[PDB]
């Protein structure tokens, strides 16, 4: 407990063995070296059991990789609350001077295992706290904002990232198509090809949650929060140049760097802080509060401090605990909750659903993913089943036994006789829908609500003349390979966003184009 | 001849004779022999095509459904004798119209090798090959069902199969969650009459069960259920008279169904459907989407749509029929949903079930393609055996062809605030009476209670014989409860109607040694 | 102007579509852009069908890549036979005159499918060739040769060039006390530190069978061969340096180069040659001509022409017909047969067993996978089955109908009287064992037979001088990072290849160790 997370990172973990291998049954090996044959130079034998189990359990150490985010590490660590949120929020993990055990795995999004770290861009930013009340995940990224406000076309954009179905190949055209037909994409595209596409190590940039999310007090009083955690470190940023000269000489960079600063005892620490918009503004903030697209302003709503937490523990296995950590928005617990913005609710859907295919439906009882409360479910059977309930206990509920059912159950009867529960506040307080019918409806329009004006303000107002420099500089790179059908569509992506950024991206993509 | 007969034919190899290959194509030296290092030597590795037959010997089971295992089925065709397009523009029951189908019939605890005839509901799964896409029909022989929350059906179907402890199915169990899950009355009632042991797949009812939508070419829904009514009529085994059976052929009704559609005896349903005006939904003394309540054919009859045939064999059952992916999901233009809480959660769960019991790329197969060409920007995935033209985008919106939905416009991302109003694809909704999410009990209608239904079925409509028994089967099936369960089945039958009731305890009581 | 190979290649591709999207059952799509929900700020609803369905299905995209040999790419083409080799071998695509469709694979070794194609490396060469007896598969690599001699060491080399179990991490450690605890390791360590460990693209190297095979004629004679594929583009390589460049700029630069290639008219071939060793000669050559480690003098076996193969065909869908190919030594035909090389032994049984796994046990009767003769199994059912027999016919043999059993049976029974069919040369005609029992044996020893000799003699007498200093710089490149428990053991390895090559091995890695 030299980390709070030794618990969790010793789970699974066998004693250190030595003298002679075994097989799979506990049977001596008689060798590693030489395989069983009928005579010196006749034939292998079916009957080298060793051999074969050797073989064959090598021919299945790889399973799907995710998508996205397949190249990624992680390590683990502790959050400390410092402060007393207990007016916003009544989940355990939050409460003052609270200690949990966390877990934490970062990425990059686009590329397949064994893709260099250091590509351009979106990095994942996705924590575990293995709170008393369950495991709570914040799934977040190094962006405050996302591409889209819809899930229907995340699909899109991730094939659009990946490669093409002919050849395998990754596509400029391709990619600029799709932004470019996208335009709800200008915000983070802006973000991602600026300075923060290309950060240094997974210590020096800020995590988001990037959604707003619910928090709920004891007494049921919900108010909007969005969550950010700020680098101690400091954002530390490659140039376009230097990210790829990196990618060649170290494919593995940041996860490299962050196992030696583990190792080495520099523990890397964010400020866990979150701004806080009261349910009451949320109808006539001058942008949609939901819209995944749209940051609220930090002048508007400043961060407010909840504590920090510490990366202090490298894992025991990195398959073990890593790869097969399944970190999924959909880990809530008491005291959070969601929100009307259309991609979290599809969030909350994909990830177990994944993980049950990238995985097994038993993929929850691996040490890494469970939580340090006992489960108590009338889940069943499924492949690979290592852990089940007491002997004998029921299967079913409503049941004459003792196990139980859902808090708003009775734990005897179905709730049948027009039984009602009321208003879904663990799920969240929802606000008005604005609507009584099922619809295919565009996001409640705020005042200042459109595809352009935030990364508009990024750079006339936020960027100094270096970044907004780099930017242009990095987007007409980026723009080498389009089509000359997509080139006029870029220039006008880039011009809506601010005529001065747009005429300079052009000015550099004709430079370049050769 | 048959309308099914190009999707039956579909990957079918032709008929080969001579000698055997390998998988790449080598002829087989062997099927008897295997080599070894000398006669009485060891076994060589190297022996290609043993290995390559037992490793697909070991690879030949998959999971079987849970639930509906135990099944088997056949196709045929849909015909359209009545004009029903003031309610509908699906293109299936437009006049005149002829429909490939498939169908599937099952039980429903039972696993793969468990007996036909076995006391359950049976599985009635039919499939539309349309031309705007498969229409799957995905009913039982009942009208009705034990819920009417999906949040409670993997209780209701653990209570059916087998106690984690030791393997073994359970009457305690059963009777334990039907009791303390009042609202199953009217489906349990309906089990344990005769009509829980038909003798054949061919001598019962099917019903779409759900309240569906229809919707016709200017957009005006009505609630709708299905009824295929069979032309063979309802014959049933008694209690004793089943279970006989059951040891005596595991298989009958799947051997039915084959014996008949080769003896060229081939069954026919008549298809019927209740309307129910969108307008008359809210004041019915029942909730109209309640499952576990049915519409009174006095006050909705059946209206004739038209009637469908089997008269095609699987050629190769595993491939047809156990791969086959029947899912309410499957709509197609003209047919909704409806505020069903049960056939909403059914909307989600076989797909998903689906993609693993069979594999991500399960409509790939022959049986589940549909006639007309899939349009998907989907890709990749397990045994990816069909793949798009080369070079096609893989995503919408782009700057090429392959298009996109028929609400957007094939060129950009619907940004810029566009709205398409009414989800009516989906259904056209009724008002949802609240404007919150909740965990609620549904609109209660006048009559609305878990027990009104089956004893409307026990004194108005079931002959003397048909009530005693019913008394009989339900007596029959209490056997082995435990003694704490006695006195809660005794008042649940009661509640149904107190003649009932004290004629099930009389019997059970008589049975009980 | 098309390919042998369009019949192939053609297989299970849709045709054009336009107009609007359908979900899987054929249905419309109403949209790719906006979800449904209950009001436009409503939740999201469960029963949009096709935003479940596009996720669930974008889910399960991925699917375990290969072990080893990830990342890798494809093309299709010709073999082409221009000589008469009939007298040595009845395999009919090796007939005279014979013109028969081919795919080839190319790959790297240890990284995972994201990864550089240029990381210093060993490359795949994998050809199947689609037979009217079947489908002949010629897994090969770039070099002549191979790191062990035994299959029963192969996932120790794999696991010791992948990543270390407890952060994921490359390791040169781990590389260098394999490699020397395993000295006959030290051919193909030679080979792959020089030049020929970077190789520029796909086309500008040679391809090797690596292993002996058999050939036998029509008459049942058998031979021994090697084969061998002669770059018509010849050998180009990067240098340590220029290969890491390539990485970071385009970790994709061989699969891009190979598409490209193809895709201009400029089709790439290798002419095809044997090796051909009289089975008398095989027990007194002064080296095991059954040993992987050691190669066949060409001095003592010149190359004897075949023919060529061109590719002149890139994949319609790369991931269908590439990522999907199950290529497999076990894929001989009749006049092919094996040999006591117990790595290639392993082998037999070890793709298909993968294949099994990787892709699923129907893997066969995917379209490029599938012979183009009819194949006549009594395999049946099994995950996803695709093709099925007949209706009706029967499922075990021997059988009253007519479906058949093997050549060597007589179709009515099984057998038994104490029925003897002799040598199974179809597995190979079989040389003297040296001895009657079960055993774990060194291979018989030949008068030259050591681990160190073959590589010394590349060394004193084949390399450039600028080759020499090279080798020695690459390896010491590859040896920055090591224990200073694995430093002396590393000297002695390479003393053993040669004294000379050996010290300035070590006088580089000191001068660029600090
Ligand atoms: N939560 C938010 O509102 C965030 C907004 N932004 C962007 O800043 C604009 C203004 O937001 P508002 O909060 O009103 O303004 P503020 O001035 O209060 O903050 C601007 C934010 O932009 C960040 N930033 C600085 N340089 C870059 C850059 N190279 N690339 C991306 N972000 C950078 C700042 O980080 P720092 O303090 O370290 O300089 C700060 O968090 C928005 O349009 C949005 O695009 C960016 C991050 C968070
Ligand atoms: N969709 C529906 O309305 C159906 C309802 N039921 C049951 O009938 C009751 C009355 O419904 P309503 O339509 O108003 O009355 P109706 O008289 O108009 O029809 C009664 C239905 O009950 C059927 N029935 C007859 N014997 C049995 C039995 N052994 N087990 C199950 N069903 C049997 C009849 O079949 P048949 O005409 O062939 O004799 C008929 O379909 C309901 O409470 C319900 O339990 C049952 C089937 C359909
Ligand atoms: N199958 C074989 O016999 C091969 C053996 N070797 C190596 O060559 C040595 C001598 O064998 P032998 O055939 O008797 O001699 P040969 O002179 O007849 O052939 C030497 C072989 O080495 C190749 N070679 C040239 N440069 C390099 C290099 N940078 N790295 C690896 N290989 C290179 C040659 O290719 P090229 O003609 O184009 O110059 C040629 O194939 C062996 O010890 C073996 O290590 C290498 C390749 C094939
Ligand atoms: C509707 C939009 C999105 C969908 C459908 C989606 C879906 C997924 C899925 C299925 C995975 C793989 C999970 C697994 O197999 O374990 C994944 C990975 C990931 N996603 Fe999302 N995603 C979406 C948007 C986002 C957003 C907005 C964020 C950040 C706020 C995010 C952050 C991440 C991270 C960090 C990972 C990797 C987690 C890890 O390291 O294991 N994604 N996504
Ligand atoms: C919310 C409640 C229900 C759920 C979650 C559910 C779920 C399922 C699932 C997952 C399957 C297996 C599908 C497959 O693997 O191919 C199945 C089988 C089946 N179910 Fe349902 N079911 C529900 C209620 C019903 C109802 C009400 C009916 C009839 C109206 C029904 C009729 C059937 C039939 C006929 C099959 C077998 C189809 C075949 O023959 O392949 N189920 N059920
Ligand atoms: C006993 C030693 C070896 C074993 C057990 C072994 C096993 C394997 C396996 C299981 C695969 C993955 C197959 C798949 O999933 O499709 C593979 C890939 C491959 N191996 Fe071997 N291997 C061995 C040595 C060799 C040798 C000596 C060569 C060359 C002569 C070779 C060439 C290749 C190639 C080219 C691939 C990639 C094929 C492709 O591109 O799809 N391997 N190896
Ligand atoms: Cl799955």
């Amino acid at each position: 407990e030299k980390s709070a997370a030794d618990q969790i990172v010793d789970r699974g973990m066998r004693p250190k063995l030595s003298g002679n291998t075994t097989r799979h049954n506990g049977a001596p090996v008689p060798s590693e070296n030489i395989s069983a044959t009928a005579g010196p130079q006749g034939p292998n034998v079916l009957n080298d059991i060793h051999l074969i189990e050797k073989l064959a359990h090598f021919n299945r150490e790889n399973v799907p990789e995710r998508i996205p985010h397949a190249k990624g590490h992680g390590a683990f660590g502790e959050l400390h609350i410092t402060e007393d949120v207990s007016e916003y929020t009544k989940a355990d993990l939050f409460q003052p001077g609270k200690v949990t055990p966390l877990a934490v795995r970062f990425s990059t999004v686009a590329g397949e295992q064994g893709s260099p770290d250091t590509w351009r861009d979106v990095h994942g930013f996705a924590l575990r706290f293995y709170t008393e009340e369950g495991n709570y995940d914040i799934v977040g990224n190094n962006t405050p904002t996302f591409f889209l406000r819809d899930g229907m076309k995340f699909p899109d954009f991730i094939h659009s990232q990946k490669r093409l179905n002919k050849n395998g190949l990754r596509d400029a055209d391709m990619q600029w198509d799709f932004w470019t037909r996208a335009p709800e994409s200008a915000h983070q595209v802006t973000y991602l090809m600026g300075d923060r596409g290309t950060p240094k190590t997974s210590r020096h940039q800020d995590g988001f949650g990037s959604h707003t999310f619910q928090w709920i007090n004891a007494e049921g009083k919900p108010v909007w929060v969005k969550y950010h955690f700020k680098t101690r470190q400091g954002w530390d940023c490659f140039t376009d140049a230097e990210a790829a000269k990196v990618a060649g000489e170290n494919a593995d960079y940041q996860r490299e760097d962050l196992y030696n600063a583990i190792e080495n005892g520099d523990f890397p620490i964010w400020d866990v802080k979150v701004q806080i918009m009261p349910f009451e503004d949320a109808e006539n903030y001058r942008w949609n509060p939901f819209d995944l697209t749209k940051t609220w302003s930090q002048k508007d709503y400043p961060l407010i401090p909840v504590g920090y937490f510490i990366l202090n523990r490298n894992p025991r296995n990195f398959f073990a605990q890593i790869e097969q950590i399944a970190l999924d928005p959909g880990n809530i617990v008491p005291g959070v909750g969601l929100s009307p913005d259309r991609m979290l609710q599809a969030r909350i859907f994909a990830y177990a659903d994944q993980q049950r295919y990238r995985i097994g439906a038993n993929y929850r009882d691996l040490p890494v993913n469970r939580p340090i409360n006992e489960v108590n479910t009338y889940s069943r059977e499924g492949s690979m089943q290592y852990i089940f309930d007491a002997e004998g206990e029921p299967s079913y509920s409503p049941n004459r036994y003792d196990k139980g059912a859902g808090y708003l159950d009775n734990g005897t009867d179905s709730s049948s006789n027009h039984t009602s529960y009321g208003q879904a506040d663990d799920i969240y307080v929802n606000p008005d829908p604005h609507g009584t019918d099922l619809v295919r409806a565009a996001y409640v329009k705020h005042q200042d609500d459109d595809d352009f004006i935030q990364p508009g303000i990024l750079y006339r107002e936020v960027l100094d003349e270096g970044e907004k420099e780099r930017l242009a500089d990095n987007i007409s790179n980026a723009m080498q390979g389009i089509s000359e059908a997509t080139e006029p569509r870029v220039y006008d992506y880039w011009n809506n966003v601010d005529e001065n950024l747009g005429a300079r991206v052009k000015e550099l993509y004709l430079q370049k184009k050769a």
